[PDB]
Formats: structure tokens, C-alpha cells, sequence
């Protein structure tokens, strides 16, 4: 394992503590164990998610200090609308509160423009793979979510370039099975989260727009880690060896005509989304006709100023480089230390977490029961470090049929905060879950007590089935 | 006219600029004669909104750098529940991002449960007055939107204590009319921002919840401008004539079962809205359901956690009695000297902003041609001072019947932010208007050249009448 | 009186409070009737002084988030290099934590090279007015402070456009009497604080420094307030009419060789300031040697990298002419409330405070009885407002003779900090001392309790005389 | 080799680069091959000092936000006096800008007092080792640093628990020597920074403070690094094994009557400096009046309010042994690995530093030719790291006869500023000086090409002796 320095310093800091083993078990229980209901004073090293819980710099601090908080034509509104033309040349920007406000304004606006030609009978979105915040609102406005990564994702100890590649043949059989015409529109994520987040390549992005265009389909590009996938472009694909990061980011978004992004993820902040379209300028009215009751007026879009002021610094500071080198190698290096100790992970490690391989640690416990979620429940009592269950548990049911939706993968995932950590912390991660490894097989499995009937895993409180 | 002065001093500044004529010409021009559309490098004072611009104290930045960004469990989260647990005696509460956001969580999740034994088949919503964005949300989920403020509030010089209260004869016909088993909510809006930020008294209210309470209808109190109207109560009701702020609060969320509240308003904001809940548990975790696909997992809401932290500190100074006095007092000083010079004006001047009655003001502009967006864009291109309108523009048409909705007020709103403006500025702003006198009478009309068929005057280009 | 609207608008706030009539009884005795020894929280509207309580802008609190606190080399310091190169058009810099450590560096510097030289057998020092830390420097180094401002300063009801100004005959006279060789510099102070904070014009400013380098006589602008200087010579001064701000301090810097500047003042910030040297890279070298032990290494000199931000930031926002009419304005608004209620003050008011003459107030003390401090203890106790007395307590005694220094002026400073208080606290401050007409001629001298042997009036305790 | 975890995670970050090997050059030699005149944009990790280069806390910079910038009387200085009473017992306090604003303040003083009734006629200070601009402070006003580390500091291989202690023989020998009368004060660095960084034991500053007061010598603690000393005694001290640290901290200052402090050390400031005085409140007034034309009035002593507030959370911060623990065991990790590697340092490792021993790294190059800084300018040429010289170039040369200084040691000291770093720059910095082994017999010394008399090594411009 190979520890990376950072291409910065420290300059402002937060205490964080151990809770006593006693005060862990309380609080576990007394959040139904579901560790998503614990309070952050219960929490030593949090790794939740990657998602608003970025350190910022001191240029994004200072552009939030200056930041232009007027209701319309906010000096930081023509600022990112800037930025976006210079990163992906697209001409329509719409800000957003975060990436499921960008979504809830995109999608609604794209099945009824799809549905003015009486078309979208029975519509449907195509993704690699819908993260459950994207599937939500896809299955919220009547449509159904359908993920065709590539089968080499389902083998964790497989390496493979991309982990994150739609399946073109998949592509092309779901385009007959139920028409161009039915096909709301196809969403590209980089990286793709629920795979691992892993990288789509360039190739893999180009022909499916190119697939897409060839029968009419508008694609969206799922931009949150659009940065750390085109880090590993660059690494892996020989095409982009002596390019720049911001030349890979120019051209994948030549394949795609309008993008949603969480900016909570690789522009490194606390708060923030965006919506950005290439040329469509009817598509954009429209979306711009949603946000208004939905998120707020058209130059803010449910952001104050400031925020949007340290997104124009985010989106810069999010593709440098020697950053992305750090950041990524940091995740390699946990992932490195949990393989070294022969605990099995989604290989390569991708982007922004390390996805822990719990079909292979606790395979008594079945995919229903949630095993990832035991062995979170396992490493916060022995730790105090909190993770998240990528697996049965966040997939949820199907909402046509009522039954657990198929798990190809059953992971905890130990996402990583950008510029948050040191390679000291994940040393303390590994550790505490490598000591687990003669306690796996003693792991139970958990039961509903209150479930949610929509993204059940964020509040749903378990029973253990001891 | 009365000057007050600041119960504080200026600790940070921000610069201000005249723009030329020509540069404000060539603007309205290019936002199409809407002044939303403008940039705010071309706006020299901006009277847009009293929300999102107000200037926090230097305790509400402190709590903002300390606030914890954790994305469960954050320790600002809980210190907001026992804050509304303080002031309003409510027990549950969701943050949202601001108060659409927070409509957008609660309203939809009140018309299921008013259907979930096959009623409400037409489910309305009373209130003194929908503001726009809150009747397009009980309009998006398929309800109408029924307004009876007094009829007090349609005579602009006459002075009324009370020019916000509901018609408390219009609401018991309305609720004989549409029958209990339709009527979702009772959203009593204090101040009742579309009457002119006229507040509603205490026993109003009080009679409003009986009346509700007889029939089972659950009542939502919209808390934009919540502590503005406890300062009416205490200064004209004389049973709270000795009473602090916060008991006069106290008192009026007994006459309530929840709340949505924008934030940006008195709790002297830039971002943030919130849900409270009184005792329902059963609403309040249907609401969390809806939360977590709309805005954000239920201790952020879409929200960063800094902006949670300011919260809790700005929901406390916002009922400090003499920040009130001198807030409420630097409006109705803008309002004196304008109706001392001659200038009708709703009378009695409301908490947020002067509501310049241009009914009276340019009478050769009929309701259907918006004669307060002639005298604000007059206004405009005269001092660089921008003003919104609240008249037929903004209540837009009928859904159903898809025509003009019948205005009884046109007014130009001169919407003063919290803490923001001195009364200097309040006299640029009053011999500006002023000094449009004589050409009040040249001022004609505007027609539509792109209308939205929701929230229109966000962003709908206008045509000036030749 | 005329007021003028702030050229910008208030970013953030902080609370003042007034204190109860007890709390500002007891607290004045036991400050030793010295409100110097009062704490902050007893006191209301602060015009003890205009050093250090500056507003700053958004953009320096930006710009001290990205200062560079790096040991040596900060980059903040070749910033604040260039922007002295830029101003005064002089190539060496050092940073000072403020203005008497800036004095402390250069002034013994200064007698340390006419000694060199077997000059400054009976050293002296020689200004417009030596304000009171400047002249205890002189004093603490063996040297004599002398005083030749106009004596149009001491008729304070007769207007005069340049009450800063040098007697030319005295500084001939006292060129002759003491010779070239006993003269260690001349100290030009703009404005001339002493006088009333009085401008010193620009053919006094050229004709002052033709005299000294006819006798190789180095000249020192003492800079604390330039920028309002500078803004009376453009006022006041037909040649410069259509100059602009900073073409008017290029001009002054002409006729100096260095500069010992406050930047607590004009440079609109809490902490902070330099000492700037024109080409003299002897004295560069000599001052930067007594740097290192009195204040810091060179590229800091006691301050933090993020005050050497705000320095070069401030320094730009001091010269911007539309600010500096509205604070010079709003001085002169407080003193015409004064005058037209006939209070006696310097007349014309100076750039910083209004001059309150209690020589003609309270004509019943004698000036070794500090008459102004008598209105300032009377104006606390009735108001909570803190003003500072500028007269013989200030003036101190002689080191030859240990007598009371002959006072030509006695004064009670109303010090406003820049933009910090709007006319309307400048409406309170003038209603509280005019609410003391009828109780001047019964106002009592004040007798030393304890006495410091330098500065006396910063921590002297008083009582009042039976 | 152990690394130490941070007890906290990052919340804002400042990007760090590594200049170019042909940039470094040329910088180096623009710098006079002296390393403190390099621009810190040719520096990668800067380690010349810990003073005022440290990150703040959230919480600190909360503090500063609300910082009360009243000149006379701010909120922070009573909360600071409280703090001071709180750990160190101590009655009253002067804030001064800095270290050697506070030096500035009390050692004159100090003199002063000693010379009442014509005694103290060959004044001399006594320190374990007084630092650089204390001793010149001492020098500056007539006195004799006399430096009495204990001899087993001078031996850096061999282990000792307190490298910092007073040498009692040479105390008594001095004291006798000398004559009680003539010894203004006995200095207490703690912790010693010229020995390494070393502790003071308990025992050893009791067993000091009572032989200074059989004498009647005043006793000041130069009280920079005093919590890594009170960690120290604590980590070291069976007497203490149960001891927090405000005990021990408590206790060591039983044995002296007054302290001077550079905040900018283990208070984790960018700026900021004190004096504290037990119960002596004749010196109190006394400082107190050199306090006023030297740094500023008495209430804030050439601080913003703002620093003040930062302090009285540092002052607590710093005392917390979970950080202690993590920040010293950084220091002994860097140390370790060095030592692993065969390179001498003072062991064991100190607070704040990891000082070299090039006595013993390059023998080729004698004292005078500064062996040391010969080490420092290769190890800057070699990687970008700056570190700073503690041999004979720091000494300086003996004011009495103006020769070279004797110097025991010949330090280059890796300086850590206090959470800043990560371990993983510590293991570049590691790497960088073992790369250097095959060349370190090849460097040779340096020789002045200007020479500052007063504080040589920071302005100071060498030649390299080819
Ligand atoms: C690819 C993609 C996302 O990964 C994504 C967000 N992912 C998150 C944040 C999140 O709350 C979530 O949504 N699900 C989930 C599951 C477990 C923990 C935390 C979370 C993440 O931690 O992986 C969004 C939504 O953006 P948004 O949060 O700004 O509204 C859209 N697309
Ligand atoms: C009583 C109530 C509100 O007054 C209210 C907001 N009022 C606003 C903000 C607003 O954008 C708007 O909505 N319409 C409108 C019309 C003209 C200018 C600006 C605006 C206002 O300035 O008048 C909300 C929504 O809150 P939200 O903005 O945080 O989402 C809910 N209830
Ligand atoms: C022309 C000039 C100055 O006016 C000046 C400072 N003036 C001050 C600040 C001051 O503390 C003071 O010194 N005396 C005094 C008397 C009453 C109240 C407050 C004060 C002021 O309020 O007028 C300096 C010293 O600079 P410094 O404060 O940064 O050290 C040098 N030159
Ligand atoms: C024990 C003690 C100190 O160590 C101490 C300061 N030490 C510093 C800062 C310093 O500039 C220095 O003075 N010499 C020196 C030598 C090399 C690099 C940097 C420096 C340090 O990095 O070691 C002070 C003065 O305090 P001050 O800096 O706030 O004025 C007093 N006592
Ligand atoms: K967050
Ligand atoms: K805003
Ligand atoms: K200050
Ligand atoms: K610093």
C-alpha cells in the first residue's frame, strides 16, 4: 500500500473523538440500527458518504465572503454559467439545491417533452446504473429505472479498466425490447456509484451517445464524480496519457446533451447542484419553468449566493490534477491495506470509496437480510466509524412488483470525504475492520421494523434476527 | 416620518453603485422589460425581496463556521429541534432548503392523508391569501386555492388594525360549501404577505384553529414573516401589549398544528426554509418520507450544515423586540414620507415593505395590463432602483378556467431587506418615486411576449403598450 | 445639516446596547472618572477614537482568509510592496503592527544617522503637530517635539480652508535658532489630528519639504489619515479640482522621504501598519535592523499574514472619493447639528471627528483642570456615548520642566469610526449633548488620583474637584 | 518509526507546490544564500518556525468573528485576564503584539525596578537559554544574557529526561559571582527552545524559584512552548503520572512571578503575544506604562480584538493532551525516522522540532563557517523544504568584545507548525535529507557579505566558501 502526500496544507481544523464502546452500543440501538440515525457526536471517523462533507479551500471561503447574495442576476450566476461553457461548452446552466433537486427538475421536463408526440407510452430510463436518489425520481414521475453495466462490475476480484461501462449489446436489446419511443432518455453516471464508483470510458461514452443519437434519445450525464472518472480516463486510457483533465472533461461531454450534477461531490462542497444543457434551448425554458416552484428563482435555483460563489471555485479546484492524484491514490491506499489483509473489494478501487465485498466476508447472512449492513453494524460497535450498506438494503423494492429488487453486489461502502482525512485515519479504518476478521462468520443479519415504502435505507429502523 | 435608529452597528460592508441611464435603458431592454430578469450589476439599491438578502450578525457567521457538516445526525440539526421545540412548542421538525421546498415537503403529504379513506375527491386549501409560490403548490398537486383575507385589506388608505385576518364569515360558508371532508389544510400566513404584510391578530388566528378544529381540518401556519407579525400583536392588541415577543409566539402556534416557514425572512437569512410539526407523528414521518427524494435526508433537509447553524441563531434574533421596532419602523418611516408627499400606499405600512396602491397612482392602466410593473419599470429606469409587483402579473390566471385571476390590489412593492439599508437610503428611495409625479399619468401597459403557464412573472418578457 | 447616503450597504452587523443610568454611574467611578478604564459592555455609541473599530469590507475579510502567515516572504508583503510603490511612488516597505511601532522603528533610526554624522549635539524633532505617541517617541529618544502648526488652528470659530498647516516662518525661525544639524526630521502630520484633524495643504506640504532639502532635513509624512486629506486638498485646492483621489497623494508623497503611516485609520482596518521609504536605502537598511527585535522579521514587522492582506486592500478602498464624501460628510453633518443648535467647534470639522471647543463651553474649569474632560464625563454619564479629551490632558507635561504643557486648544473629541455608524446614531450622539445646554457652567475640573509620568491621559485616574 | 493519528480532521485546506530545481536555485541565490530572504513562493514545506505559521480551529475563528475591536475595554480582554487568573494563577496581564512585544514590555521594567536605590549597577538576566530576541533584549538595554543549560543537553545521542533544565551549580556560581543586586531577573524558558526544544522538570524550576527567592531575584517564565513542557513533565514525572495538564501547568507557575509569552507558539495563533504578572501590581503599573507608546493601549497592547479572542480559545485548545499527544509524537516521528536512518539528532526529540545535529553531520566545516547552514541551503536546493539554523550564525557575536559567540551546538531545526502537516510530509521531508548522505561531506561553509550587527542571521546576505 502506497501512502500519497497532499498537494496542500492544513489550514483550519475540527475536533473529532472516539465514543466509549458503552455509548456506541446505546446509540446504535437506540437508532434501530440503522447508523444513518445516529447523531454525529455518536460517530469517530464518518464515512456515510463522500456527499457535502468536503473540507473547502481557503479561495472557496473567500468567494463565499464576497458572494453576491441578490434574488436575480447574482454577479456568481453569470460566473457559473461561465464555467460551464468553459468545462463541458454547454450554453444553459439552471443552479440547483443539490443533485436530487437537479434531477427533479431534468427528468419531470424530459418525459413530458418526450410525451408531446404522443410517445412515452410506457417510458423507461436507461443508465448503467440509476443511483437510488436518480431511480427515485425516475420511478416517481411513472417511469421505470434500468441499469445495464457491464457484467465484469459483479466480479469484484476481477480487475477491469471499467468497471462502470454500459452494456452496448444490453444498449441496443432494451432500445428494440421497448422502442426509441418508450426510452425517456439515457442517463450516463461517472462514475458509477453503485458499481463501485467506476470509471466509463471514453469509448463506452461515445458509442452510447452515438446509439443514442441514432435513434433520437437525449442522454444526460450524472456528472457528481464526473472529475475523478475523468482522472481515470486519463490513467487508462492511452488516447489521454499526455492530456489534460480538463481535456478529458471536454470531451466526454461531447457525448451527452445535458447533464444533472450533485456538486456536493467533485466540485469539493458542503451544499450544491446544477443543471446544465448543451444547446437545447427549449428543454432549458421548460426546466427553468419547474425550478421556479420547485427549487427557487432561475440564478440561484435554492442556493444563496455564496454558495454558488464557492461552486465556480469548486469546479476548478475539483479538476486539478495533482488533487485527483491524492485524492483517488488515498482510496487506493485503504483499499490496498484491506486487500493486503485478504478482505475482498470491488478491484480496482474506484474514485471516492472503498466497496467492501460482504456476499464473500459473511455469506451465511443472505443478500435479504442484509449482510453489508451486519458488518457495518459490527465495525461501528468495534470502532466508531460509520459506512453505509451498498447492497439489497439501499436497492430497495421494486415498485411494481412489492418484492426485494435482485442484488448483483452486496457492499459496505467506506466513502471517503475529500481533503477531510489523512492516510493516519484510513490506517485506523483498515484496522478495525481487519480485526473483525474472526467475528464475520458470528455476524447475524436484520430484520424490518419500520420500513419506508420509498429509499427505505435512509430512516428504516432494524431488528437484529438473533 | 419618524427615523429610527440601528440597535446595532456596521460591522462588514458590501459596495453599492449607481449604474447610468443608458446602461439601465439598455438592460430593461434586454430582460424584457421584467425586471427579474435584470443583472444586479445594473440595480443600484434592489428592492426585489426582503428574502435571501438580509445581513446577519457576526454571532450568525460565528455559528456558521462552526457548523457541523455531518450528513446524519448533525449537532445543528438537533439544536434547531429544541429551538422549535422553544418558540412554537412543536415537537417534530424537518429543515428544507427554503420555504417552497418546505411546501413541497408538507402540502402533498397533506392531501394524501386527507384521502386516505376516499375523501377530499376535490381537495381544496383555505387561506387569507396564497402567496404564489404556496398556491402553485397546492395548484401542482391538483387542489384549488381559495383566498378570503378582510375585506379591510382592499381599502388601502383606511387604516385597520388587522388587514390580514381571514374573513371568518367566508371561511365558515367555504367550508359549508366545499365540506370538511375536501378541505386538506387552513394555511394561516402571518404576516399575510399578498394583503401587504398586514398581520393577523391573535384572536383570529385563535378563531380560525376553533373553527378548524370543530370540523378536523389541520391547520399550517406559513411562517415567513412570523415574528413581524407577533410585533402587531404586542403593539395593537392590548391583551399582549405587556407580553415579550416570544410569548406572544408562544401563543399564536396554539392556534396551529404545523408550520412551513422560508427562513430568509425574519429568521434573517440567505438560504434555508423549515418544517415543524406539532404533535402528529404520523404526519410528521409521512413528511420525512417525502423529504429524503425532494430535498435531502431528514437532519439537513438541503441544507448545509452552517446554514443550520445560522438558523438557530437567527430564529433568536429575529424576535428581539428592538431590532423589530427598529425594522418595522424604518418601513413605516419609507411609507410616511411617500404618503406625506401624496403617494398612496396600503395604510398601515406592513413589516417587510411599502405597497404603493398604482390603482390609485395610474388609473389608465387597466388590472389586465399590470399598471405597477409600468410605475416600477418607471421607477427603474429613473434611479437604478428595482421593485417587484404584486397585482394581476403575479396571481396569474386560473387553471382551470385559464384566465387573469381577479385582482383587487395592484401594488408596487418596495421590499426593504433586514438590516441591509439605511434611512438614507430610504429618502433616495422615496425622492425617487417622488419625483415621478408628473409622469405617472404618461405610463401605459405591458403585454406578454413569453408567458410561463405557472409562476409567470419569474420569468415572462413583456412588451410595453405603445 | 445635510446628509449623505453610505456608498454601500451593510454585509454584517453587531448588537450595541445601552446601558441602564447605574451602570454608567458606577462604572465611571470605578474607571477613576477616566472612561479610558471603562469596559466595552458600559458603553453605548464608542467615539473614543477612529483607530481600529473600522468596517471593513467583504472583500478584505476575503482577502485575510487567503492571507499568507508564512514566516518570511509572505505574499501578501510584495502585495503590500507594490501597492506602497503604486500610492506614494516609494521602493521600500516595512510592515508595522501599527502606528507607534511603525514610529518606533524609524524614529530612533533617524537620530541614530545624524549622529552618525556628529550632528544632533541638542536634537529635535519638528511637525505641524506631534500627536501624543508620536510626540512621546521624540521624547522617549532625548529629542524636543516641537509644534508649529498655524496659529489659525487656535481661532476655532473662524473658518480657514488648511488649519494643518505649518507656520513657514516658524520653521525658518526655528531652523535658525536650533541649525540643520540639531533638526533629526521634520514630521508632516495629515491631517494634522491635533488641530481638529485639519488638512495641511499641498503647496504648504511642497514648500515645507523645498525648505528641508535647501537643509538636508529628512521629512516624514506621518500618514494616519492621508486619504481625508487628500480628499480636502481636491475639495479645497483649484488646482486640483479635476484630480482624482490618488493623483492628489502621488502629489503629496513628493514632498516627504518616508512615511510612518497608522493603518488603523484611513486604511480602514483593526490592526496594522507601515513604514515606507522613498529611496534612502541607508535608512532602509537602519530601520529594517531595529524591525527585527521591536516588531518582527521583516516581511511581517508584528502583524499576521491576513492583516498584511487587509492592508493592501483597505489601502485601495481609502481613496475611493465617493466613500470618502460620505464619511468626511457625515462628520460634517454631526458638527452643523452642533453648530446650528450653537455648540462651539473647530470650525471647519476635520476629516475624523468633530471638535467640540469646551474652551468656550465651560469657561468656569481652567485648562489645568481639563474643562473637556468635564463635558466628556457629563455627556457619558447622561447618554452612555464615550468621547476622548483632546487638550491638556492629552497634552501632558513638559520632560524640561515637568509643568502642564501650554494647551492652545482644548477639545472633546467626537472620534467616528468609518463606516460603522449611520447619521442616525450621529443624530443621537448631537440630541445627547445638546440635552446638556443648561448644565455646562456647573460642570467641576478633575484632580489626578494617579498619574503616569508618560501619556498620562490613556490609564490616569481622576476625581473630581469639590 | 509510530505514527500518531490526528485528533481532528481537516476543515479548510491552502495549496502547497514544489517550486523547480532551476527555480530554487536562482531564488537561493537572489536570497543571499540566506533562506529567510527566500519568497515563500519558492518554498514547498516550510519549516523555519512554529511561531504564527499554526492552524486555527473552527472554534478559534468563531472567536475571531465575533471579536469585540473596542479600543479600550474589549469583552476578549476581560475573558483573556480570566484565563490567566484561571491557569496560571495570575492576577494580571498586558496584551502585546507578539514574544518580543512582551520582552519590550517587562524587561525594561524589570531593569528599572532593580536599579531603585542605585543597585543593579552591572545588571545581568540568567536564563537556561536565553533565545535569540530575548537575549537581545536583554543586550539592547545594557544587561548580560547569561545561558545555563544543564551539560548533558550538549551530548544529542545520549538520552536525558529534561535537556532543558537550569544547570543549579552554574546558578549559584553566577549568583555569586555576580552579586544578587546585579540580577534583574532569572529567565525560565520553557521549553528550552536553544537546547532542542527540551523540558524543564518540576523539581528543576522549583528548586530554581526558591534559590532566586533566598536572593530576592525575580523570577519570569518565558512561557512560549509551556504546554509542551507541562506535556513533558507529565509524560516523564512519576510525581505527575495522574495529573492533567492544567495541574501541572498550575503548578509550574508556583514557581515564577510573571511571563512572558509569544501566543504565535502553543496558544495556535498567526499572531499574538502576553505579559502576566502573579501579584505585583508595581510592576504591573510600571509595564503597563511601557505598554502605551511600545505596542498600544493597555486593553489590547497591539492586537486586534479579534487575535485576543483566538487567544482565550488557543490558551485552551493548547493545553489539551489528546492534541499534545498527537503533536509531539508528529515531532518524535520525524524524529525516529531520521534516526533510523543513521542521522544524528538532539535526542530525545522536543516539543516542537527536530533538530539536527550537523556538528556531527558535516565535521569538514567549522563553527565559523556556519555547518548548519550549509546543511539547510542544500536541503532547500535538494527538494523545496526550508529549515532554519540554530548554531553559531543564529549566536551572533558577544556584545562586549565583538567576536564570535561560542556555540556548543550546531542545529538545524526542522520546525513544525502545529497542525499543519500530516505525517505523510513528514516522511518527504524524511526522505529528502537521507537522499543527501553521499553529499554532505562535499558541502562546505559559508562567509558574510553583509552582516547586520543587532540579529544577524535574518536579514543577513552570505557567500558559500568554494
Ligand atoms: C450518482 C449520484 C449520486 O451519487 C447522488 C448522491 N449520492 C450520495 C448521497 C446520498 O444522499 C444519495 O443520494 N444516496 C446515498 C446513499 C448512501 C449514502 C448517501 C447517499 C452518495 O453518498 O453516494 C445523487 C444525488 O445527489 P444529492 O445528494 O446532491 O441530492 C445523484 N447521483
Ligand atoms: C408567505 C410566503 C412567502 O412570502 C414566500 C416567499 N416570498 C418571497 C420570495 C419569492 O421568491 C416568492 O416566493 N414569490 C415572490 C414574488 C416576488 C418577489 C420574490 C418572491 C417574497 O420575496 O415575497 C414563500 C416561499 O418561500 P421561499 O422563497 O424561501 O421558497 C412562502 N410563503
Ligand atoms: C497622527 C497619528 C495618530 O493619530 C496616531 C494615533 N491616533 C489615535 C490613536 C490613539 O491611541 C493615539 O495614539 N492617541 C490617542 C488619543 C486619544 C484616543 C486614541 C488615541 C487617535 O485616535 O487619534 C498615531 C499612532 O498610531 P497607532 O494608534 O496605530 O499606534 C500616529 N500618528
Ligand atoms: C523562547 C522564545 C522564542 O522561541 C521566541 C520566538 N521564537 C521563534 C521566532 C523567531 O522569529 C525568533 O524570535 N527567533 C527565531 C529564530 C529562527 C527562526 C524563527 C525565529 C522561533 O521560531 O523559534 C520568542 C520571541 O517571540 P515572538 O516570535 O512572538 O516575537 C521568545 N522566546
Ligand atoms: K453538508
Ligand atoms: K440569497
Ligand atoms: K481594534
Ligand atoms: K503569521
Amino acid at each position: 500500500a502506497k501512502r500519497i502526500v497532499e498537494p496542500f496544507r492544513i489550514k483550519m481544523v475540527e475536533k473529532i473523538r472516539v465514543p466509549s464502546r458503552e455509548e456506541r452500543e446505546a446509540a446504535l440501538k437506540e437508532a434501530g440500527y440503522n447508523p444513518f440515525l445516529l447523531p454525529s457526536s455518536a460517530v469517530y471517523i464518518d464515512l456515510l458518504t463522500d456527499s457535502g462533507t468536503n473540507a473547502m479551500s481557503d479561495h472557496q471561503w473567500a468567494a463565499m465572503i464576497t458572494g453576491d447574495e441578490a434574488y436575480a442576476g447574482s454577479r456568481n450566476y453569470y460566473d457559473l454559467k461561465d464555467k460551464a461553457k468553459e468545462l463541458f461548452n454547454y450554453d444553459y446552466i439552471i443552479p440547483a439545491h443539490q443533485g436530487r433537486g437537479a434531477e427533479n427538475i431534468l427528468f419531470p421536463v424530459l418525459l413530458k417533452y418526450k410525451q408531446k408526440e404522443g410517445k412515452a407510452k410506457n417510458p423507461v430510463f436507461i443508465s448503467n446504473f440509476h443511483f437510488d436518489t436518480t431511480a427515485a425520481h425516475v420511478e416517481l414521475n411513472g417511469c421505470k429505472a434500468i441499469n445495464i453495466v457491464t457484467e465484469k462490475a459483479f466480479d469484484s476480484e476481477t480487475y477491469d479498466d471499467w468497471k462502470g461501462d454500459f452494456d452496448i449489446k444490453k444498449l441496443k436489446e432494451n432500445i428494440a425490447q421497448h422502442g426509441a419511443d418508450n426510452i425517456v432518455a439515457i442517463v450516463s453516471t461517472v462514475t458509477c456509484n453503485s458499481a463501485g464508483g467506476q470509471p466509463v470510458s471514453m469509448s463506452n461514452l461515445k458509442e452510447v451517445y452515438e446509439i443514442a443519437k441514432q435513434h433520437g434519445i437525449f442522454v444526460v450525464m450524472d456528472s457528481a464524480r464526473f472529475c475523478e472518472n475523468a482522472y481515470f480516463i486519463k490513467a487508462r486510457d492511452p488516447k489521454y496519457k499526455n492530456a489534460t483533465i480538463k481535456e478529458v472533461i471536454f470531451d466526454m461531454y461531447k457525448y451527452a446533451d445535458a447533464l444533472t450534477m450533485s456538486a456536493k461531490k467533485d466540485p469539493l462542497l458542503n451544499i450544491g447542484g446544477l443543471v446544465a444543457i448543451r444547446d437545447n434551448e427549449e428543454i432549458f425554458t421548460l426546466a427553468r419553468q419547474r425550478c421556479v416552484p420547485m427549487e427557487g428563482f432561475v440564478t440561484y435555483g435554492g442556493l444563496a449566493g455564496r454558495d454558488m460563489a464557492a461552486m465556480v471555485q469548486g469546479l476548478e479546484e475539483g479538476t486539478e490534477e495533482e488533487y485527483l492524484h491524492y485524492r483517488i491514490g488515498q482510496v487506493k491506499y485503504l483499499g490496498d491495506r484491506l486487500r493486503e489483509a485478504g478482505i475482498p473489494i470491488q478491484y480496482p478501487t474506484g474514485g471516492h470509496a472503498v466497496f467492501v465485498d460482504c456476499k464473500k466476508l459473511v455469506p451465511q447472512i443472505p443478500g435479504d437480510q442484509f449482510p453489508a449492513q451486519a458488518v457495518i453494524n459490527a465495525l461501528y460497535l468495534e470502532s466508531g466509524v460509520r459506512a453505509v450498506e451498498i447492497g439489497s438494503f439501499l436497492l430497495g423494492r421494486d415498485p411494481a412488483t412489492g418484492e426485494q429488487k435482485h442484488a448483483d453486489m452486496e457492499f459496505m461502502r467506506l466513502t471517503i470525504a475529500r481533503r477531510v482525512y489523512t492516510n493516519d485515519h484510513m490506517d485506523y479504518i483498515a484496522d478495525a475492520l481487519i480485526g473483525l476478521k474472526e467475528k464475520f462468520a458470528t455476524l447475524k443479519g436484520l430484520e424490518f421494523e419500520y420500513e419506508p415504502p420509498v429509499l427505505r435505507h435512509f430512516t428504516a429502523r432494524l431488528k437484529p434476527i438473533e
